[PDB]
């Protein structure tokens, strides 16, 4: 039996249309192009060999417009004339002197741990794939990228406006990723450097974990539920000491308790009894815990709302 | 440790700007211009509550050009005026009056058990979502489809060129779903039809598994490689006694064999111990055998080929 879930990643062409080349000395990368405005990160700035530890400030002031080159290659080859500059965070703000003509509606949010989006890999300036990951609880996502994949983008949608996210910044000594948000900042404590940086642990994201079971649920699959119940204050004390994020309900979840009949506490049960072993059984043809599906996820393609 | 592996898709903008919606009757679906035709799903003619086992040459004949309606929603909002039609296989090919100015380069071609393409997934005209899936060796996929869903198509790209391998159909009864190939046939022993449907059994498949395991390797994860080698002939014989395909060798298999080190005979070896089991032990976060990763997603997304 097949769930029905894959993972599911918007439609990539809007955001398509928005990528640029940016080059700045001995480094190229990609930029997210807006209105007037195309937005990469700041390492692009940094000399190739020296991307270890770097002065950012310092490197700002020594650039002047012409240090920048940005290039829309796909669709609609361009040079543009950048005409203005800015650092915001670990992000550059490139003013260029031509709007871009197919500016979806859009706006700029952060991620939370455990919440899905979708990323539109580039290199060079040209998308060359597009994923979707969840933000993990330690603020990293586990990735696909190479290098020149900095400037990639991250984002969600709401009908038609695109809510970008991430942009992507660098790989982490574990094999997953991380980024900025469009504000400037890292997701997490990491800083956009090459050197040794503390990385926080992980942790199963409990509300997907719920959502999961839900989906086996859907699909016919409820050997593990009991009557037995855990409450969520319960819960939560037990996943402090378990590496699980506490476990905040919604009404995406709610949909789902009552699509089915079994109660969120039901399933906060199961998880502390199948967190000890499976014994030998599947669900969803795994024999562990999945959190990487969420309860939206599990509404629209399971429930189709 | 995350072994840098997503489900990669390609981007799906060029996609997308071919895209519309196809009404007949009480039928709506989704259809593929291209040119001046229109590709979609023949049971787009049938009756809404005659969909159990249609008589199409029939149907086909009480139809005349403006039986059809065809309209393209984003981008370019139009009605595409019908001027001509034909049935072939399992689709119709509808000719319009006017050419896609967006057409891209493109292809029709027929993909292989445990060879993966991307899937755009759309209703009413409308694209909504992608995902890639690896065509199984019994000639389903393993999608997220719901009503409406049908015309939704599946590509490969070489280059910029667009190769046309999938068009939505229909779902089976253990979830899984399968369509049409652009020459009209459905993948394997299928018929577009509702009624009981014999299934063949699906397997594991071997040149995928073997990716997956050379995928660890260059993780630095390879507790399960031993000296023990096991040739593919011998394990032929064995996997059509044990629900896999057979294995044949490739160049994109052979770049891995090179880079790790490790002969494709260690791995066969190893797939038949850890098909026994894997003794408590993971391999990139699994306690299965993993084959919806192919060679060349290995060499892209790890090695950078
Ligand atoms: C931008 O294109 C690029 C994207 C990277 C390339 C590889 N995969 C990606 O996602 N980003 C960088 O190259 C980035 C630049 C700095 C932020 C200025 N650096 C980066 O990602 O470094 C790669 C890491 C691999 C690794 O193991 N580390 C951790 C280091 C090594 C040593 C142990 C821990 C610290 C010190 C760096
Ligand atoms: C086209 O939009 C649509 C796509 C479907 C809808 C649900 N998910 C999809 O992928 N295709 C159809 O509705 C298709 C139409 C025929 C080919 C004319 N029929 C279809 O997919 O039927 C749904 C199946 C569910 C199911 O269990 N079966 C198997 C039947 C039921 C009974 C036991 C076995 C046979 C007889 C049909």
């Amino acid at each position: 039996h097949h769930s029905g879930l894959v993972k599911m990643s918007h439609p990539s062409g809007d955001v398509e249309a928005c990528m640029v080349q940016v080059t700045c000395g001995s480094m190229t990368l990609n930029g997210l192009w807006l209105d007037n405005t195309v937005w990469c990160p700041r390492h692009v700035m940094c000399p190739a060999d020296q991307l270890s530890d770097p002065n950012y400030d310092a490197l700002l002031i020594s650039m002047t417009n012409h240090s920048f080159s940005v290039q829309k290659h796909i669709g609609a080859p361009a040079n543009l004339r950048v005409v203005g500059h800015a650092m915001q965070g670990t992000l550059l703000k490139l003013t260029v002197d031509v709007a871009n003509p197919s500016t979806p509606a859009y706006t700029f949010t952060t991620v939370k741990p455990g919440a899905a989006f979708s990323v539109l890999a580039c290199y060079n300036g040209r998308p060359t794939g597009t994923f979707t990951v969840v933000m993990r609880p330690n603020y990293t996502i586990k990735g696909s990228f190479l290098c020149g994949s900095c400037g990639s983008v991250g984002y969600t949608k709401e009908g038609s406006v695109i809510n970008f996210c991430y942009m992507h910044q660098m790989e982490l000594a574990n094999g997953t990723h991380t980024g900025s948000a469009f504000d400037g900042t890292m997701y997490g404590a990491f800083m956009d450097k090459q050197v040794h940086q503390v990385q926080l642990t992980d942790k199963y994201c409990s509300v997907n974990v719920v959502a999961w079971l839900y989906a086996a649920i859907l699909n016919g699959c409820a050997w593990f539920v009991k009557p037995n119940r855990t409450s969520v204050v319960s819960f939560n004390e037990w996943a402090l000491a378990n590496q699980f994020t506490e476990f905040v309900g919604t009404q995406s979840v709610d949909m789902l308790a009552v699509k089915t009949g079994v109660a969120i506490e039901q399933l906060l049960y199961a998880i502390q009894q199948l967190y000890t072993g499976f014994q030998g059984k599947q669900i969803l043809g795994s024999t562990m815990l999945e959190d990487e599906f969420t309860p939206e996820d599990v509404n629209m393609q399971i429930m189709g709302v």
